[PDB]
């Protein structure tokens, strides 16, 4: 029913497909952002224009000194099981990477995804925020070390242990998939590395049954993520439904964060992505 459905999308140069991606521009954007905009929070977004929802984004632990330690440019998403299954970022900055391991670690977070690279086209994504090596290093309160690095064709796997500097003993471990072939222009080649990589992501996720919201990231947290996102519920409704929301899915992520799935390119590249799941069970 899909492959008919996505074919009427197509037709006529996929005018259809293009109206409903533009029904959803104002989805949740008369939301305030108010703390987002603080002054003394101004450093801490990396883009002027992509900010949390006063009424989504994630808290830090308020520090007794600054009123506004509790900021982070961070949002809560849901997905097809809890409300808040996802926390979605922005790539991190220097000034904030202990802002994010605080999360990481106050959030109950086993799992990171990060589909950027650092640098593309000579232009800084994102600042190298775990270690280099396999010695420890602290971030903020908490002590962070790499235990292995996977290096493989379309992502890299990471491990690292975290722990609190009070209770070594109460250390935990962590997870980062690092999608590592995003094209500097455009969607992915194929749809099977995104379907493969997302895959391979929900598979970790279903063996933390305890852990709290998979943080996903890219630069901005909105274009790539939301694809990944968008992709990861799809597919698992998908497996278990048969059926398929992928206007519905969209939706959802734009009343808690603006711009999650960010170009109409993105929007086809999702139902692309279904497609083909099923084109190679028929």
């Amino acid at each position: 029913q899909f492959e008919g459905h996505f074919m009427k999308l197509q037709a006529d140069s996929n005018y259809l497909l293009s109206k409903e991606y533009e029904e959803l521009k104002d989805v949740g954007r008369n939301q305030s952002c108010d703390i987002a905009l603080l002054p003394e929070n101004r450093g801490k977004n990396r883009y002027n224009n992509i900010l949390p929802y006063d009424a989504t984004r994630v808290k830090l632990s308020n520090v007794d000194d600054d009123p506004c330690s509790d900021y982070i440019n961070a949002s809560y998403i849901p997905g097809n099981n809890f409300r808040r299954e996802y926390i979605v970022t922005q790539g991190p900055l220097p000034g904030t990477k202990d802002d994010f391991w605080k999360m990481v670690w106050e959030q109950n977070v086993h799992n990171i995804v990060m589909v950027t690279q650092c640098v593309e086209k000579g232009r800084v994504k994102c600042d190298h925020y775990w270690p280099a090596d396999q010695d420890s290093l602290y971030y903020g309160d908490l002590i962070l070390q790499m235990l292995s690095e996977s290096v493989l064709p379309e992502w890299t796997i990471r491990e690292f242990k975290i722990c609190g500097e009070e209770q070594l003993d109460a250390h935990r471990l962590i997870r980062h998939f690092h999608y590592t072939v995003w094209p500097d222009h455009g969607v992915p080649e194929t749809t099977q590395s995104l379907i493969q990589f997302v895959r391979t992501v929900r598979d970790y996720i279903n063996r933390s049954p305890g852990a709290g919201p998979t943080v996903v990231h890219c630069s901005a947290g909105v274009g790539r993520t939301g694809t990944f996102i968008a992709l990861d519920r799809i597919l698992q409704q998908l497996d278990s439904k048969d059926s398929v929301d992928i206007y519905g899915a969209v939706h959802d992520l734009r009343l808690h964060r603006v711009h999650m799935v960010q170009t109409e390119c993105q929007y086809v590249y999702l139902h692309q992505c279904v497609r083909d799941v099923l084109r190679a069970r028929k």
